[PDB]
C-alpha cells in the first residue's frame, strides 16, 4: 500500500534514547489499533460476521433497543480496511506517526505528574499538566477538573477488558499510550456544555486521526476517515444532548459499581419520539423528556453485554452518570474507547441541543429538560 | 590460597577440542563472577562503600522501603572475599570447575534446541531439552513450560545492564554461559508451588555453588557459602510467599515494559505487619494481605533504581508478575542474577507458606490470600 501522511507530519530525527521512547509509544499504539480492529470484526450477540452494536437505545415503534452488526456500515468497513493496511505495513504507517511533542495547532495535556510518571515517554514529551490548568481556572469548574485529574489513574483503571479484548487496552495494559497521548479538556471553556462539574470533569484523547499521533491522510488514494482514541467523564455528571455529522463508535471500558452507574442514550434524528420540522437545509428537532419521559431513552452501559454503540449521522446522544450509586461512590466515572469513522468529510463540529427555555438554565441542563436541536444536512 | 573442591568434583581428561569448549565456559563464568563482585562492591544510592540494597519493601514502623549497604553483612563480605580469591588464582579455582556433562545427582536441562545451538559448548554438553520435558508433561503446566522454553532467548534478552554492570552479564553478552549452565524446572513437580503457569513458567540455574559448575568446598579453611546463578520467571504469574534459612540476593536484569511489570516483596519474619507465635524450635507467621492490603508490600523492580535486594534469614518474599502490561505483553517475564550467601550451613530447603484453611486452594494462591509460614530457627 501507499501511505500519504497529513500535511503537518514533518521529518523528525531522534537520539538513540529518544527513539526508544517513540518506539514504545508506537508499539502500544499498534496494539490499540489491532485490538480495535478485532473489537469491530469479532462476532457478538446474534451477528455472525462482526460485532453487534446498539444503534438506538429506544426505537419508537418497538419500544426496545435496536442493534446492527457494525461491519454492515460501509464507513466501518473502510476503517477496518485502513487499520489492516496500517498493521500489515507498520514501518510505512510509522512515517505518519509522531509524539506531538511540538504540536502547535492547540494545547495538548497530561492529567497530572502522577500520570506522567507512568512512562519515560510521557515525561520526555512534557505536556502541560491539567492540574496546573484547573488550579488557574479556579471555581467549581476547577474543583471538578482537579477531582478528575488528581485521581485520573484510579478513575481510568476501574475497567474490565476481559470479555471483548484479547489484550488489556486500558491504562493498566497500555500505560505508555494513555500517559503520552494528548488529553483535551474539550468542554472546560464552553458555557453551553451545561454544568460546572461536567465541563471540568470531561477529557478525551486521539491516538489516530487528523489530530492524533498517527495522522494518515490517504492510503492507496482513499481518504482515511478513522479517528480513534479514548474518553473519560467524571461520575455524577450529566451532559446536554449531542449531535454531529460524523458517525461515532463507543466501546465502554468501565466496570460499573452498580447496574445504573453509566447510562447512555442514542436515538436517530428522525425517531418519532421527537418532533421534527424541516428548516433551510436541515431539521429542527424538539426533545421533550419531561415528566420522566426521558428515562426510557437511557440504557445501562457495561463492558460485557451493553458495551458497543454505533451512532449514525446526526443521531441524538447523551451520557448520564447521575443515577444510583453515583451518589455514594468516589473517583469513578465513564471511560471508553472512542472513534469516528468519517473524520475527513462534512462538519466535525460537536453540536449541543439548547434549552427550549433559553440560555438562562443552560447550566442546569439534564435529560428531563425540553431541548431544541438544530440539525444541518450533510453532503452525500 | 588453598582450594578444596567439593566431594563430587572428579578429575577428567579432555581432548584438545573438548578442553577448548570447557575453557570458553570457564572464561564466561569468570566474567560473570567478576561482574558479580563489582555489583556488590560498587557504591550506589547514598551508600559510600558498597551497593545500596532493598532489605524490606515495607517497613511497618515507617511505612516505606528499607535499605542497607550490602557489604555491611558479614556473609556478603565473605562472598566477596571468596570471589576475589577465585579471580586472583583462577587456575587453582578451575580445579573445582566442571561442565556437569555427566552430573549424577539430578537432571540438568537446556531450554530448547535453539538455545542449545547458541554455543558449541552447549551442543557438546547435550543436556536433555525442556521443550521435550514439557511436551511429555502436557496440560497447563506443559503449556506454560513450552511458552517459556520455546521463547527463552527472547524473554532472557529483554534486559538492560548498562547502568550497574561494566560487561553485559545477560544471555546477549555471555551466550556460552547461559546456554551451557544447567537449567532446573524447580517447581514443575511441586503441587504446593501454586498455579500451573507459575510451575511450568519457572527456571533457575547455578554457575557457582555446591550444585553448580564451580564447586569449591573451602578456601583457606573457610567454607564457601557463595551460590551464584540466574533465574527466569514467565510473565503473568504469581508465586506463594517464600522463606528459607540462607540469605539471598537478587539483581534484576529485565528492562520492564511498564513500571509495574515485575514486582517483589521482602519483609523480615518479625515485621509487625504479620502475626508471630513462637512454635517448637521456630515461629508461626500469619500473613493477611486480603482486601488490597498486600499491594503496599510489593515494590516495582527494574535494572536501574530498584535493582538490588538482600533477604535476611527466613525473610518472607515473593515475585509477582500479574499487574499492568502483563495483561498485554508477550514473550516476557522476570530475569535476574540470583545468589545465596550461606549455601553450606543450615537448611537449604526453599519453604513455601500455605493457605490458611484446608478449603483454600494452592493452585490459586496470590499475594492477597491469607497464608501461614512455619519458620524454623537456624543455628547461631
Ligand atoms: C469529546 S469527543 C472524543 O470529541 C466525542 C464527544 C461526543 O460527541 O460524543
Ligand atoms: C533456588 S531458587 C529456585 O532460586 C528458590 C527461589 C527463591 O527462594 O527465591
Ligand atoms: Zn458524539
Ligand atoms: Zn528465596
Amino acid at each position: 500500500a501507499q501511505f500519504q501522511c497529513q500535511d503537518d507530519v514533518k521529518p523528525t530525527s531522534y537520539t538513540t534514547e529518544e527513539q526508544k521512547l517513540v518506539d514504545q509509544f508506537w508499539n502500544e499504539s499498534l496494539i490499540y489499533l489491532d485490538q480495535y480492529l478485532k473489537a469491530l470484526e469479532t462476532p457478538t450477540g446474534q451477528c455472525k460476521d462482526s460485532a453487534q452494536a446498539t444503534i438506538q437505545t429506544y426505537n419508537s415503534e418497538t419500544g426496545k433497543m435496536q442493534t446492527q452488526c457494525i461491519m454492515k456500515y460501509r464507513d466501518v468497513e473502510l476503517v477496518a480496511k485502513h487499520l489492516k493496511a496500517v498493521l500489515a505495513e507498520p514501518d510505512k504507517a510509522k512515517a505518519c506517526f509522531d509524539p506531538q511533542k511540538n504540536y502547535k495547532a492547540f494545547p495538548l495535556y497530561t492529567p497530572s505528574a502522577h500520570v506522567q510518571n507512568l512512562s519515560a515517554t510521557s515525561k520526555w514529551i512534557n505536556r502541560p499538566l491539567l492540574t496546573d490548568y484547573y488550579k488557574k481556572i479556579g471555581g467549581e469548574i476547577g474543583a471538578a477538573g482537579l477531582e478528575l485529574n488528581e485521581n485520573f489513574l484510579e478513575i481510568t483503571s476501574r475497567t474490565d477488558t476481559t470479555l471483548h479484548w484479547t489484550k488489556d487496552v486500558s491504562i493498566k495494559g497500555l500505560p505508555t499510550l494513555w500517559s503520552s497521548v494528548g488529553w483535551i479538556p474539550f468542554y472546560a471553556e464552553n458555557p453551553n456544555a451545561g454544568s460546572d462539574r461536567f465541563r471540568g470533569g470531561y477529557l478525551y484523547a486521539e491516538v489516530m486521526g487528523p489530530w492524533g499521533n498517527l495522522r494518515i491522510k490517504e492510503i492507496d488514494g482513499e481518504k482515511v476517515g478513522a479517528e480513534i482514541g479514548m474518553t473519560a467523564q467524571l461520575f455524577n455528571t450529566s451532559a446536554p444532548y449531542h449531535y454531529h455529522h460524523p458517525q461515532e463508535i463507543y466501546m465502554t471500558l468501565t466496570k460499573p459499581q452498580c447496574i445504573d452507574q453509566n447510562k447512555h442514550m442514542v436515538m436517530h434524528w428522525d425517531n418519532n419520539q421527537f418532533k421534527q420540522k424541516r428548516s433551510d437545509n436541515g431539521w429542527t428537532v424538539n426533545i421533550d423528556g419531561s415528566k420522566g419521559k426521558w428515562k426510557k431513552w437511557f440504557s445501562n452501559q457495561d463492558p460485557e453485554q451493553n458495551w458497543l454503540t454505533y451512532f449514525e449521522r446526526n443521531a441524538i446522544h447523551a451520557f448520564h452518570t447521575l443515577e444510583g450509586c453515583n451518589q455514594t461512590i468516589k473517583n469513578s466515572g465513564l471511560v471508553t474507547v472512542w472513534a469516528r469513522t468519517t473524520a475527513q468529510d462534512n462538519n466535525q463540529t460537536t453540536q449541543l441541543c439548547r434549552p427550549m427555555t433559553g440560555a438562562k438554565d443552560i447550566k442546569t441542563m439534564k435529560p428531563e429538560d425540553k431541548a431544541i436541536c438544530d440539525l444541518d444536512d450533510w453532503k452525500p
